[PDB]
């Protein structure tokens, strides 16, 4: 007794859901996707990410629980599988006086300490230090492809205009029993879905060779509500990602030079160890610039079943700026919605 | 214990670092300007198809390196699907403008009879070779190095000797292996005047034709070729191509792209649905790399430069993946030789 | 009773901004600064004008505002084509096909050498076809030519970026606060402070620029390749190259040319007017220069030309020209001049 | 009627076409791959600043051409504002870390800076008025001038120079081809000039108007990096430079080089930004890279019978194609006229 599943999409959400589904021997799985790991394109968010684990959800929220559920998997991969491109990094988070002390992730993440009042920079209300992970997305996304392959997942280049078409793309040559929709921001335009609550949150990055040795971030800036500051160093020499930008309803794919300059200035002033004692922006050794669009949904991630044109579909999209840090938690819930959808299909 | 900096993180660098990492007396840093995940004109490896299609003559250095590399690639395609290499049926058509040595090497080798060969075609070979999804394989190689304790660092060097100061131990490296490819033309203390780019333009499509096919030449020009190959694990199909010596142009030419796409659908029509032309190709993107061609082929040899022992492994032209393990095995041999003198 | 002066800032340097600047400059009473983020010679998705074909081929209903602006614009364009070859406009023979899937249009009484194509001559699946002489603008010559025409009349051009329309009033070259600002920011009026026009939307248009000169302009009213895909061609004056189109994708901001869209544009164009290539050739006979994508500044109510007081500054809008900014330019610029003269009456 | 094909539409071709067009016995086709409005690394002209800042020795071919060029540029700036040429105040700083030039006798209000006027680390400095060309207005303006005189323009790619003689708008084989292909003369058939080489120049285009052209003799960032700025006429933007990299063909702007251009420029002339601002004070339009067509012997202006066609070359202008444009064009016309007999 087998189930033909097409996972539509090959970003974090598609790859993590396909991998977890593949652990069930009754699932025969095709990952069908327009863009694959190795691709850089504005329609494909996953490779643009930093990425790190830095919870943004409230303790009792859906997102918060998803973040909480994801950590043990990411820690497991970081501890046991150096081939996956995940490493542990010391992390500092600064919260400005113009604004949260002792967050829930303090009980979860290793080496959590709250910094003393005399250790705080001017303008900072509270700060904390802890161990978390930075994901080298360029190594990790193909690692997930690889893990899916070991469990017999077949990958296939495809483009669909409507979600129900994905059910005709299963490698068996037979109709899929279920389609899992991990199209992210493309679910805004995809037929049978057309989710109007989706919006891009544009994110510009500068990729640099300089290794500061820790992840840094501040709660806000004085450059505007949509210009943020963070940095993280990717595992396995992948480079340092300097950010950033959070521009809702902005679709612009091309790095803006002014914005790039301001990210770099904000970064070298937040964590000066990026550069030598005397230096400004010129001591950064830039690899490239980049821009992705965060698939922000009004109510956050949509993980639910829907019978669409006589095809059972389990959605798993709308992960905004937290798709990696919710990935395993979200994929797990999706695995259960798939089970539930097939259980209704069986009877 | 030997503090080795591998300068470079393309196929040559990664494959050599991996073979070196098998020796526990080696402490290995990979230091490089560009890493897997990067697309840049200075970084050839991501631009490759890539496949195994020998170009060296039987008893040439290149030929023996190609011969030595096959069992490594076969084993990876057989036993490690996570690496992004799979077996593919291959066709090689030879025009007018037979029994090649790889016929005794590659599985399922047959030569085509004249009743099967189209007009203007002299002879053809059919066989099983491999296609490498380089987007998966390059990071896989990073991962295998990582699993063996290899440390990866982002670095830029003006001079080859500087790499000896980038070792992750903090101590001065005993040896630097120069795996900088085409950058060894300008690299301090190497400055190799016999290196030239052979520009290669590609078209990346979603269409899976089920096989690799290539021809010995085209009517579109001396420097224009036809090949296609489908990458493993849904990596896409690579349509080629171009071999343009002393051409450094990083940008895809729209005219060359259309010609690539025209020649490919004519060579192997199963790329497209019956009666479709170029519009039938679902195009992912275009691409351009520069092959690091060297006149005397790959340079693998030891040299004392500014106190630092240097073993070069560069100048692999269009055949860096298909000589990777073979060249890296020679590099290891020369590394042990240079360390014994030390 | 001193020399009467009006300090005007024209905000924007695309066709709307430039044509309106030029018309205002012919009044010696006006002292004019053109302040703009992008200028002729720049390529950017925020700047629609250099992406245009561009031709004259009316889309407005006879008695509609757009239609009347189109009619008013032809004389100016024809005169420039007639008398000023330096401007990069030339006349070209033009054919339009109206398919059976979708007859004596008003421009038949305006444009020279017009004819209805016969019952015998209409190709399969076409209800009506018309041939006529119109104009093709080499935008890469014409936009800088308009800059030059403004400069002759002492218009000062200044690079500037504003978050709010009122800030343009502080950008006048005289050092004094502007009396009026002309808002010609096209699609950027969606986001610009004090304007925030939610009725603006992009209509993405992708082109292929080629070397091949068919010696005529030709379009069709629709295609088999979807509602958002169209077919046209025009050859720019003065060796400017041939523009192959196209695409009309509402609510699509994508700045990058899609290679599949490019191939289909070229396939359709090869079909519609075969003398692009030497017969026996397909797409490979085209000598491609480059690909290009622009976003047409579509407004639901068409072009906004009205006076508004935003903060202390009188503002005259002239934006929302969609895919017809060149063929309405002089018509629209004339109305704005009159609205400016209206607001200055105080 | 002399049927002339001018092969190429950068400064060399356009200026030469315009000069030849003033003789009514010439029927001229400008045939070119790339035309004004295009951006491509095979097309050098739109990547230029451009300004007049002579580099040739007093009695050299180049310096003579620079000298003869000035009055043409001065005149266009004086009487023809529509052409996008700008009079600009100019300062040239010579570092002590790295002399009364001949152009002191050519350019208006030239004066050496006094001892009190020299900044720290500066040996001597020259102040004068020169010209900045808005290449984006001026190139199309030249096309327009050619058009007014009956020059017809044709998009065309040729693999061999002699083929250009078949592209004449009359339909008859051209009496003469003018080779104005710049760096493309290295690969173009019948020419294949191996003394050509690229000198790569990266620029930053900014909105900030400093009010003057600033230039310095050298850098602390290595020989192949330079420092200059110039503001284009008619709101064309300010061009920040730069680099001079022999044999580098690279078309992509390198971000580290860009950052260093911007720092050197705000340090050379701080009125680019406001006091307190660094590189964030610069309002960037875009980055760009062109390849100067450097030739060993400088510009090649001579007749050559290639196949059955008379070819007058005018290429290899390096970083001085604009400031020698008219000088060189005039000589080419003389060479053309002779070749017709
Ligand atoms: C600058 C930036 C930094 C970020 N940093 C972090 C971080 O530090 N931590 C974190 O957790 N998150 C981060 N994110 C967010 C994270 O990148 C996203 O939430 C995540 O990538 C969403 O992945 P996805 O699989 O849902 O969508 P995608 O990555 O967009 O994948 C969608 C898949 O569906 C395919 N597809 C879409 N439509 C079709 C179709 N019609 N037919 C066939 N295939 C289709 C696409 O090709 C693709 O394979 C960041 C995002 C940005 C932009
Ligand atoms: C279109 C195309 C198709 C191809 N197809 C095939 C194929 O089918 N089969 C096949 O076998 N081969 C193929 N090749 C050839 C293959 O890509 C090359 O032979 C191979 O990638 C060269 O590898 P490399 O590691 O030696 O050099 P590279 O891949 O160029 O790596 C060089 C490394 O050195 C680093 N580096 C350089 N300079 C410095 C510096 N100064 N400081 C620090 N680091 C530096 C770079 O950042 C990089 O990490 C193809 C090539 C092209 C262009
Ligand atoms: C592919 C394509 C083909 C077309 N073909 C034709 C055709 O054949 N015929 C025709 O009539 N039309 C055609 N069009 C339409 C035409 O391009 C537009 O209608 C016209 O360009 C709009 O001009 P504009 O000056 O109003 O806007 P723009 O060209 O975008 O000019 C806006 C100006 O405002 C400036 N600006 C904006 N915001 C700010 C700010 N905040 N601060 C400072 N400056 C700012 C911009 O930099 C720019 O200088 C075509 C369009 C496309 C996309
Ligand atoms: C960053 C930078 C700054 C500069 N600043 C200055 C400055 O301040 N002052 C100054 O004087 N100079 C400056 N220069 C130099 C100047 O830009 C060049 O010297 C000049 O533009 C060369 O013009 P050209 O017409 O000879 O060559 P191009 O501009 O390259 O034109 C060559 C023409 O030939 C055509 N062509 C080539 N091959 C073929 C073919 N095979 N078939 C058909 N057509 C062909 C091309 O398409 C083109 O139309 C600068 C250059 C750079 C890169």
């Amino acid at each position: 007794a087998t189930n033909n599943i097409v996972v539509l999409g090959a970003g974090v959400s598609g790859l993590t859901t396909a991998w977890l589904l593949s652990k069930d021997p009754s699932n025969k799985i095709t990952v069908a996707a327009k863009h694959m790991p190795g691709d850089y394109d504005i329609e494909y968010c996953s490779p643009w990410a930093g990425a790190n684990y830095l919870p943004v959800g409230a303790e009792n929220s859906r997102v918060g629980q998803w973040e909480r559920a994801t950590w043990p998997h990411l820690r497991d991969i970081a501890q046991n599988h150096p081939e996956a491109g995940i490493h542990f990094q010391d992390t500092v988070v600064y919260n400005r006086t113009k604004d949260k002390p002792n967050p829930w992730y303090g009980k979860v993440l290793p080496n959590f300490r709250e910094l003393s009042k005399d250790e705080l920079p001017p303008g900072i209300d509270n700060a904390n230090r802890f161990t978390s992970v930075c994901i080298n997305t360029a190594v990790y996304l193909p690692w997930l492809v690889g893990q899916c392959r070991k469990n017999g997942v077949v990958f296939k280049r495809a483009v669909f205009k409507h979600v129900a078409e994905a059910a005709n793309a299963h490698h068996s040559g037979q109709k899929a029993d279920l389609v899992v929709n991990c199209t992210g921001l493309s679910s805004r335009k995809l037929g049978g879905v057309q989710d109007n609550t989706l919006l891009p949150a544009r994110g510009q990055i500068v990729v640099v060779r300089n290794d500061p040795g820790l992840m840094c971030s501040i709660s806000g800036t004085d450059d505007g509500d949509d210009e943020v500051t963070y940095m993280m160093t990717r595992a396995a020499g992948g480079g340092t990602i300097l950010g950033g930008t959070y521009q809702k309803h902005n679709w612009d794919s091309l790095p803006d030079p002014n914005l790039a300059v301001r990210i770099m200035k904000r970064c070298i002033e937040l964590c000066p160890s990026l550069v030598a004692p005397g230096q400004g922006i010129e001591g950064l050794d830039i690899i490239r610039h980049g821009v992705g669009l965060r698939p922000v949904r009004e109510d956050g991630p949509r993980i639910e079943k829907e019978l669409i044109d006589g095809v059972w579909v389990v959605h798993n999209y709308g992960h905004g700026g937290y798709g990696y840090q919710t990935s395993f938690g979200c994929a797990t819930t999706a695995v259960e919605v798939v089970r539930e959808a097939l259980q209704q299909q069986k009877q």
